[PDB]
């Protein structure tokens, strides 16, 4: 059973929004990356002149989120919550606020960690004050499946509301959940993506004793260099990105346009290490294969991979491994997270709906910071300004901490 | 397509491991809720009388988790880690440490928040002595997939390694996609359950002042009343609890003797309210009998409903309609947490082992505490002593904060 041969309904995606360091909307977000220009400068936080932080350099929202919530919303809700409700409402909103059966309508959405904020919140306030200080909404705002939660309550999503957390995958494995719940049957629309939260002292203290983030802080915009000889790790890009994805039939009778359609989605594992990704990259390989299989595809297929790409030296050497053990090292790849940066759990569904607009709009834009290419990758990394292309089909790749394999399969539509 | 008809390949329960507050041992655990015990008692912990909580009962664990683990495992793992590896390696060694093909070997493992007392921790250690002294592991520490990530790592799983934040049906929902992934061909073996943190200050604080939890503190052991008129909240009762499931082709091939049979999963939303349930109970029904779709049964092929039975007043009033919605209000009803409490994101994995043995056994142990019937409920509670059968099918409930319904249909093998 596949796409190709209707073992599984025509799954097409209708609707995208983001929120990046570029752009609050989507649409600018895509022009701007068309143009070359980066969202990573200079962290002008007092936080880091506080702590004296190696890392410098971040991708803050060019709109922050708290900036479109009134009071209200800043005491109910966690950041996450927030940003979910803003874009659940931007995305209901792009895609004609359709009414649909609330039954037959499901909410995937990933995320990293959770409302983390509130919990060291609660902690401070019952040290303080004790027990009677901690508020009656602390369980619904630190609990991690709170964002999806908001989301479903504010659309109405009854047919299912989830949260898978797989670190960097989070936001890719929601849309492949999503895809799941919709071809077992148990849906017909589902809203589906990442959200997560933003730059702070104690993320980048975290991230950087691991010894995984790039401290090229004199350039910010030349830090984040994937697949580039080099490479000195990653750079934080706070993100959120949700996509509507409904089958083609709900979508025609609607009066739906769609962007792409979404084919198949591969999950799988490393069981090597619990941060760094497996050498070999063959579990990574076969997730990729496994998205191929379940769309009705050959690696020949594929015109283009939107790689992770985190520019840390092991992880874009892994993932070139991966690629040719999916067969797929010939298609046009792009990584988004030289001009985009990092975004945890919200950063496989931003890619996600990147790859969308590549296969709408025929073009991959150039990855960012690609001037000596690593001798050992081979890889055909699309560079120097936006290649136009025939572009049929495509991988979306994201691979977590943990071990965490996800490959989403898109199709132009 | 359905179980029954055999469009879903035949997944089997071959192991299960459990710790609770009652036993570290399963089957002794099984021994006592039968018997009648309960592991709810007076908390004599210094953080009660410190902080003089509104609730001083709780169910500790019969055998701490930290009395197996030692230097290395107590600086390098969150809690949820830690118990994870214990489970985990008692799990395989019940299953006769068999050698599977890692590649058709997933592991699905839900909990509640995550390693949550390493954020506090990172948070503290920063504020008295700056970034340089937050732990290098704090990430894979912190990070809620992080439980599942270490079982993977332990066991060698690669066909996935996935973590879903349900809140109360985490546990549930984990078995739920570990039986989605088996029967989308993904793998043939899985480990599944749920593990969540120890009872402490701030988690009776926080569910507290929902006024969800009972405050029946001179009598600990009578606390806990699902159905009972006079019931006044949940009561904390710790666990962690994982069982093997695969397909019964594999389960014949390595002579592996099958407890019971999962035979379908439902997942629904109320999209009502942020922590109360939805009063009518018909997503939470539909849970049920989307379960019973897939297994291929009908309402009256359910001879026994194991209930996620809060005992709080609004939370069993709409459990109680919800099963008369999904037509299983003739089923012989069990509430375990009347005995063990309520362990958040591991009780929707414990009480799935509770159902796989009452199946096999063929008896349900007694709801402990119910003595006074509720005019609205008009349930078949089983109470007093044990209820002997020949119970064919029987569905797990879970409803948890958010609105998130799953329901499990467990076959007799
Ligand atoms: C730009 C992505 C990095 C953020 S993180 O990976 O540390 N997750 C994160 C999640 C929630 C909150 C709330 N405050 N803060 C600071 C948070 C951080
Ligand atoms: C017995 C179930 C209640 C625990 S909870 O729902 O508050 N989750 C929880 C999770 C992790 C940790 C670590 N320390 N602590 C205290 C934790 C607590
Ligand atoms: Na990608
Ligand atoms: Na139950």
């Amino acid at each position: 059973p596949s796409t190709a041969n209707g073992g599984f309904p025509s799954v097409v995606v209708t609707a995208v929004t983001a929120t990046t360091s570029i752009s609050p909307d989507i649409e600018s977000t895509w022009k701007g990356l068309l143009a070359g220009e980066s969202g990573i400068h200079a962290l002008e936080d007092e936080f880091v002149t506080k702590w004296d932080l190696a890392v410098k350099i971040g991708g803050h929202l060019k709109d922050p989120v708290d900036s479109h919530m009134g009071r209200l919303d800043m005491r109910r809700m966690s950041y996450v919550q927030r940003m979910g409700k803003l874009l659940g409402g931007q995305l209901w909103e792009s895609a004609g606020s359709p009414e649909v059966d609330p039954d037959r309508f499901a909410v995937v959405v990933g995320t990293g960690l959770g409302g983390a904020e509130r919990i060291v919140e609660s902690y401070d306030l019952m040290n303080a004050g004790g027990p009677r200080k901690v508020s009656p909404l602390a369980v619904q705002m630190i609990m991690p499946n709170g964002a999806a939660a908001v989301i479903g309550l504010q659309l109405g999503a009854r047919a299912g509301v989830m949260t898978p957390v797989s670190a960097c995958s989070s936001g890719s494995e929601a849309i492949a959940h999503a895809w799941r719940q919709i071809v077992m049957g148990d849906a017909d629309v589902a809203v589906c993506g990442g959200v997560e939260g933003p730059i702070e002292a104690l993320p980048i203290a975290a991230f950087s004793m691991m010894r995984a983030m790039s401290t090229r802080n004199d350039e910010p915009e030349r830090a984040s260099r994937p697949f580039d000889k080099d490479r000195d790790g990653f750079v934080f890009g706070e993100a959120g990105a949700l996509m509507l994805i409904e089958t083609e039939e709900h979508a025609k009778a609607r009066g739906a346009k769609p962007l792409a359609r979404l084919l198949g989605a591969g999950i799988t594992s490393d069981a090597f290490h619990m941060v760094a990704p497996a050498a070999d990259g063959v579990r990574a390989g076969r997730a990729m294969t496994r998205s191929l299989e379940l769309a009705g595809l050959s690696p020949a297929d594929i015109d283009h991979v939107n790689a992770h790409g985190t520019a840390t030296p092991i992880g874009d050497a892994a993932e070139a491994n991966a690629i040719r053990v999916a067969g797929c090292d010939q298609a046009a790849v792009y990584a988004p997270k030289s001009a985009l940066g990092h975004s945890i759990g919200a950063v496989g569904a931003l890619e996600s709906v990147l790859t969308v607009l590549t296969l709408r709009d025929g073009v991959i834009p150039p990855t960012l910071n690609y001037e000596t290419p690593d001798p050992e990758i081979d890889l055909d990394v699309v560079a120097g300004e936006p290649r136009y292309g025939d572009y049929r089909y495509a991988v979306n790749n994201s691979f977590g901490f943990g071990g965490h394999n996800v490959a989403l399969a898109f199709g132009r539509y």
